[PDB]
């Protein structure tokens, strides 16, 4: 007798799968879905462009271990969001893009429907799976397939097409209750066999110059104690990848990060934990590895990732928590790494660390700070306040921040990722604030910032505790490239604008820092105020390198 | 032996195909191509996001008749640009997307190369053709293929992949000069057969209530007088589609735009010229067409476009200039349309315009204008200053502007188009200014603006004569939607921001207009100044509709 | 300096991954690869059409557990092979399709190269992964990637594009030998967590009417005794799917195959082992399941396969051998299934078998046998000669054979599979004979046979011990459909041909069987002879159903 509709069944299916937040932009034909979602008591963050709603979704998935959800309209909105879905998939971040689509009959004949596109098809190369839910009765199963696909195996993006006709369909309330359900164990553990473990243990026990590489896959796994115990019990030196920073504290005694180049070229046994031997690792080839094939151990949940670049002497397939637990049990009681090895690296590290300290104390003209002395301030602040998310992107602004700013806690550093994407900054800030409930600090190149800058309005609209630091050097890499022809500005130039004024235009707080002292003062006040702020840090136009 | 590189051969090939402008964002691996393009005396507009450089290229193609060129980096940059390429293809705008790509060997084995992606195949569904130039000796033929594909037949987007190793290749100048060539007649005329024209002439002579529909395809054709000649000599009323406004002066005596519903519902014969019977026309059925199959004449360059929605009684395939010329000749001497038909429509138009006049005169509280009295100011300005491009996007801001602002010149109005895209705004402004060398006015909803607002900095960087008018009502459709839940802002709400301050943050001029008089004074000074300006028009948060 | 070419490095890489057999068709540009493969002492089976070489490779992968390899030429040859690759992926059979391709430069510009096609991207939707090997130094890693992708996780097809220029490349033997390697543990075990197993144990101990469903995934796993052990120790009745027949002797006391409808409709708990809840099982709903959601246990290596059709109460993800072992241990000591449940089913089976016995005994006119008395002969032969592969395809010829012919050994029955494909017949015969070195019998409908009949010549060319039994009823389903119009043959009709003569045309032995006794004598002599034979069984044109 009593009926319910597509809108409500979808809302119930999402809540059923523990989804309480969605990021997106409204309009035909999903505006009423967002309203009812809010009316129902769940939260919806509206952005100014779908790409950045999608970037927020992708990083929410990385932080929480459950698919971040992005909602968009058809055709052009879908396309904007699919670019972020592709980013999630290459980064192995669980994410679900939900998009409304037009009429099946008109689209299938290419007659020119409103926002016409076979979105399901277009999405295929950018996600793990692309589905379409045509019937109200299939909503629970549909959402279940999406969640399982996004979080199981190698996590990634999933596209779910929602035809406009779906929302208006009806079904008896009694019937709808038989259909709704909660999937059991959507992200199962996958334990490797003992002989696989035994093989890796032996390579490790017999290594002379061993090293452990931690990738963001390890950080994602959320088994920080297992990995920390492994590193300290074996006494092996470790190197963290960009987003693996903080898994163990960056200033940990066993960190060989400060002497990476040397540690890699000299090691004989390299243990890869949730890290791909891709471009970020020079593919295991080149002088960075002393022009020789190392004996690799690799732990990854994706079986065919093994031998993708170089032969892997000890492949260990399964989830990181299960595998590390077994590897520790196999190495229990074995002698720690050789002191001459671990000692020769620490020495190197101390040298570089002392040298870096040398640049951070250097003086500069007002409004002409360089990367070392400006970032040194952020470094000191983060060490004192590690429970804050650090968003970071750019070129000089990225590489230097990764070198200078120490992370003491895991899953706090959120950067450009595998594709070296410019544009994740602001979306990453909304998601980090929304899912952590703690402050966020974003170190942005001024070029990188431009890709998502309008979202400052979103940060202000939701009054998030985000402090955006713009490394304003006036351009890409450098801010002083000469005019190619008299009267024409170089393509790498950017207006050394008042981004602080832009922030205030939407209700935020803005600062302008010309020296390390002003930067520190502004940063401390900004973060403590709990208000959305922007610090326009003036960097020497020539301080950067290409 | 005098040698040359890939960079230069490509630059020469582009120049030979009459390209002298490129829109894009630099970085690995095409920064030097952009640099040398500039050194060579050609112009490159650097944007803050590739999607906008792409929208710029698409409209440049529309306005000029030659493909607009967008240049981007690999993977993520290319993806941002391809969203714009898809928009161009959908609207039939000539465009070429040039993107650098990575190493073939690494990408083909999916080993995790820098910015890895098979861009050539990812672009397939979004363009007319997707090519890749691997050898320096093939650059001349590749660019020629790209250009021809973009402008011939139904114009559209084309993707050209440029692997990094292409640029470094060398070849002797002698051989290079022997390969370089300019295609002959890239966009050839295609003349329809005599019977196709006679079939159309027949339907028109026997029409009791004929009407002409002009689409943007007609405007793109650039045969404004032939079309106007055909219209006047036949005495048949006409209706222009969104961007066809101005093909014939909007205030032309034969225009039935002010009574579209009655004209389309009561007509017996409808002549479509460069216009598709898609969603914009309710697919030629339903209440809007009186519920019966009219006898359609259609002139279009795409043969299989015929019978896509409704049976076409007189299909005329070929380029519009060639078709209209022959049709005009076939109708010379024939009796003009029925005066009792043309008279009834005229009376309807005069009636409705008088009705709109009363609205534009309405008085409103300061900071609370509605869409009639605010846009009435733009209307008057555009009637006095016809030679200005008008960019327009939004919902209420789009519909009301299309209805209120009369265009007196062709190809000046540039809006959301076929896909009703939000985000074309600022990109269109740059290209329009760039290719016309005249002033541009943009009427933007505040939500629409957010999709490309950061590019305001680009507009300032190039000191372009662009005036952006924000229809600030505070949200999507309306800015007063009540909190779905206490303390929770509705997903349709946007901050009623000081966009004027954002503009001034980059060196532009900002204004706030609370009344029609202030808007008028502001608009007149902004356009006259010839500098980058933004007018924050304060609209009643409850004036628009859903 | 001793050099080597692409041909040889590839040959070595294949041999290193334990491949010693290839199925294909030669021509430009891979004729010499096949030649040298043979010179090297490896075997190559040349077929009359690539599609059949591909089906051969797919079943070789199923039977052995290592990818079957198919070799083809460019464009059209590759397309014929990819249809088979799609079939392998759908059925989860490990397979690698190696195809030569043309010139990158010409194809990438779509200039009309010899056999032009971007084969790598055309194969995308039909396989787990599509790679291309452009450099000789990458052959070792490429083949390793292909093999791992094919056998790990859910087994499937993989495409490897080999551009013509690959083979001509040279490299020193020293370096070549330094690159060649054999992957470690390509198909790793994946063990499920303790709670996943306990959840399953729980449902089974509380079941009042349990049933086990064995799919071909279980058979492919090759852990026949573990499965049989779990079945006997639990006393739970089982039902095998098409190719799972023989995993446990079909005449095993606990089999409920002879009363499937009642077992599936009346069960309360259903344990799926390497079997999907797809169309073959009515998607776990409707009349066949009594119209209620049973409590499903599922063991599968593909995590996102769970909840694909119906909610899975106890999902157990991991490889079947590892899962069944742990489950068996978790159930040891538990009470066997309800005797009043197992007893009722048994009585149903004995009843129906007796009923089938009477049919097989039925007498028929010469040249007009039905499906029972003809297949009853095959049944008896297969019970006496269990170690023979049985290929089977058709409609009535498939359904009746599946029901009548009992299999006593595992992985012997090879049929149409998941897609109900006609045309697997003759290809399966070649591979089965090739990898088993034992006799093969094929029960083919006459229509099904036509899809691969020309390969009879291939079977004769290699003097393989294959006996093909044609169920000659004269058409699709039936061979007596009346002329739709006078003198016009019905589209379901086929000539009641002398297929025996076709076989003898290529040197094979042909027989015609008009009665069960003649079929019996013919079958016994054909198999015993060990030569290629075909038996033309004359079936009543009106015996089958629609
Ligand atoms: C979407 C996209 N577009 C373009 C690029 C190319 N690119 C761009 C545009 C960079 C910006 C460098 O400028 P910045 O202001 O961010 O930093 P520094 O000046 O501090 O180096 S770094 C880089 O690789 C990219 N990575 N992603
Ligand atoms: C890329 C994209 N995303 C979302 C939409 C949905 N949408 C959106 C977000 C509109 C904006 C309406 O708000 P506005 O401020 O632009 O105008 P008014 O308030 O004046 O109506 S109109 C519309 O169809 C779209 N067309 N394109
Ligand atoms: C490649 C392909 N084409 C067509 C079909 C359709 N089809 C066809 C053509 C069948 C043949 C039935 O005739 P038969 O002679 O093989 O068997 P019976 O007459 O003994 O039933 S069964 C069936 O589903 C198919 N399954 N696969
Ligand atoms: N829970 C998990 N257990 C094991 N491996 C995982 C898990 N989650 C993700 N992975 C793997 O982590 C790896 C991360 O690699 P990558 O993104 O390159 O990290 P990085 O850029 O820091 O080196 C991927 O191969 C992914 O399959
Ligand atoms: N030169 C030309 N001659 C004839 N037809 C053309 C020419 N250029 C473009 N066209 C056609 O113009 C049509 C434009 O349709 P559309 O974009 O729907 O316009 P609108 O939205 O204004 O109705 C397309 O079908 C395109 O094929
Ligand atoms: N070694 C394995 N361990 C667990 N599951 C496997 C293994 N190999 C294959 N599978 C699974 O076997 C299943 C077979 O399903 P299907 O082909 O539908 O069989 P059937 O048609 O006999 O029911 C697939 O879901 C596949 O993932
Ligand atoms: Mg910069
Ligand atoms: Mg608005
Ligand atoms: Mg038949």
């Amino acid at each position: 007798v009593e009926l319910t509709d597509g809108f409500h069944v979808l809302i119930d299916a999402l809540k059923m799968n523990d989804i309480d937040t969605m990021y997106g932009v409204v309009g035909i034909p999903i505006t009423n879905l967002a309203r009812m979602w809010q009316d129902d008591g769940q939260r919806f963050y509206s952005f100014r462009h779908e790409q950045h709603a999608g970037y927020a979704a992708s990083i929410a998935g990385y932080i929480e271990g459950k698919p971040g959800v992005c909602l968009t309209v058809s055709a052009p909105g879908f396309l904007n969001g699919v670019t972020s879905l592709a980013h999630a998939t290459t980064n192995c971040f669980p994410m679900i893009l939900l998009s409304g689509s037009s009429e099946r009959e008109i689209v299938d004949l290419q007659q020119g429907d409103y926002e016409e596109m076979d979105q399901m098809n277009v999405a295929r190369p950018h996600c793990k799976a692309s589905f379409r839910i045509n019937s109200i009765k299939d909503i629970p199963i549909g959402i279940a397939r999406a969640v399982r696909t996004a979080v199981s195996g190698r996590p990634g993006g999933v596209y779910v097409d929602l035809p406009a006709k779906l929302f208006g369909q009806t079904i008896s309330v009694e019937e709808a209750n038989k259909l709704l359900f909660k999937p059991i164990d959507p992200a199962p553990a996958q334990i490797p066999a003992e002989d696989a473990i035994a093989r890796a243990a032996d390579l490790i026990k017999n290594a002379k110059r061993p090293v452990i590489m931690l990738g963001k896959g390890a950080a994602y796994a959320q088994c920080d104690d297992e990995i920390r115990a492994l590193v300290e019990e074996t006494g092996i030196p470790f190197l963290p990848m960009g987003m693996a920073k903080g898994l163990l504290p960056d200033n940990h005694p066993q960190s060989a990060a400060a002497t990476r180049a040397f540690a890699l070229a000299q090691c004989d046994v390299c243990v890869l934990i949730g890290a791909r031997l891709n471009w970020l690792m020079q593919h295991g080839k080149g002088k960075t590895w002393g022009d020789e094939l190392k004996k690799y151990v690799q732990i990854d949940i994706q079986a065919n990732e093994m031998d993708s670049n170089q032969p892997i002497a000890a492949p260990v397939v399964g989830d990181i928590k299960s595998a590390v637990s077994l590897l520790r049990k196999a190495l229990k009681g074995a002698p720690k790494a050789d002191a001459e090895w671990t000692g020769a690296l620490k020495a190197k590290v101390d040298g570089n660390k002392a040298k870096l300290a040398g640049k951070m104390t250097a003086e500069t003209p007002s409004g002409m700070m360089n990367y070392s002395n400006s970032l040194g301030v952020v470094r000191d602040f983060m060490l004192a306040n590690p429970d804050i998310s650090l968003v970071n992107e750019g070129a000089n602004a990225l590489d230097n921040t990764r070198m200078i700013v120490d992370m003491l806690k895991p899953r706090k550093r959120l950067d450009s990722g595998t594709w070296g994407v410019m544009g994740i900054g602001m979306g990453y800030c909304v998601a980090a604030a929304a899912v952590t409930g703690k402050p966020v600090i974003a170190v942005e190149g001024d070029s990188a910032f431009g890709f998502s800058g309008m979202e400052l309005e979103t940060i202000c609209r939701y009054n998030l505790p985000v402090t955006v630091i713009i490394m304003n050097n006036g351009g890409i890499y450098k801010g002083n490239e000469a005019d190619p022809q008299p009267g024409v500005i170089s393509c790498t130039r950017l207006t050394r604008g008042r981004y602080d004024m832009m922030m205030e235009a939407f209700g935020g707080k803005g600062y302008v820092a010309n020296t390390p002292a002003e930067l520190k003062a502004a940063l401390e006040e900004a973060v403590a105020s709990g208000k959305p702020c922007l610090i326009n840090a003036m960097i020497d136009p020539d301080a950067g390198v290409e």
